[PDB]
């Protein structure tokens, strides 16, 4: 068992990409299962040209690293389809 606070945090050029992106990594559009999303505090925002990613989790190790290999990737594929 672990208890894990997680912040990402990357910028663009323009405010309207930062909020494309910060809209696009919202935790119903990522395939986390959704047992593992009952218990995770996903939250995704924009702050000017910035996007900032918080994550609470607390329970096993193996799905912390499901659950941020996800995400990692929606923001990933965000990032080179919308940007």
């Amino acid at each position: 068992k672990i208890r894990a606070k997680v912040e990402l945090t990357w910028e663009y050029e323009d405010e309207e990409t930062a909020k494309a992106i910060a809209n696009a990594v919202n935790v119903d559009n990522i395939s986390i299962p959704e047992k593992l999303k009952k218990s995770l505090n996903l939250i995704t925002f924009p702050d000017g040209a910035r996007v900032v990613t918080k994550v609470k989790y607390e329970g096993e190790i193996e799905s912390l690293v499901v659950a941020l290999d996800d995400l990692i990737f929606a923001i990933k594929v965000a990032e080179e389809v919308l940007w």
